[PDB]
């Protein structure tokens, strides 16, 4: 019912930080949103969608740790998408993508990292993809996703 007078909207802090959660067969990624290092405030989360609700510039980012036991060179791909009613069809924001990157055979492991500013509008939804789930380490410390407003 009643609004928040500024004072009281600007105390409440915008911010995500999601953690890996490796009991999830999901694409997009799904994630931790709640225990441990993962916060959530003043941004929705559904169904590994971050979901803006307040219009306005935001610094987003992501983190992957891909590993694996024998290196075939699959590519990598990581990547942040929007959707919204403009973009129904998902609009890319950030893309890094991982070719060559690994001997033949042996265990190998390398990171992504993704962050950029972005003026979101309300009801904005933000997704993580990446290429190969099982390809992926879902360790607090290791796989994230989140942002903050500016
Ligand atoms: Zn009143």
């Amino acid at each position: 019912g009643h609004p928040s007078p500024p004072p009281e909207k600007k105390e409440l802090r915008k911010v995500a930080h999601l953690t890996g959660k490796s009991n999830s067969r999901s694409m997009p990624l799904e994630w931790e949103h709640e225990l441990g290092l993962a916060l959530l405030s003043g941004v929705k989360y559904k169904k590994g969608g971050l979901v803006i609700n307040e219009t306005g510039l935001y610094f987003v980012y992501s983190k992957v740790y891909f590993r694996g036991q024998s290196c075939n060179n699959l590519p990598l791909s990581h990547k942040v998408y929007m959707r919204n009613s403009k973009y129904p069809q998902d609009l890319v924001m950030m893309e890094g993508k991982m070719m060559s990157y690994c001997t033949t055979g042996q265990m190998w492991a390398r990171s992504s990292y993704l962050g950029a500013v972005f003026n979101l509008t309300s009801a904005d939804h933000l997704y993580v993809n990446v290429s190969e789930l099982s390809l992926v380490n879902f360790e607090e410390s290791q796989t994230f996703f989140g942002l903050y407003k500016l």
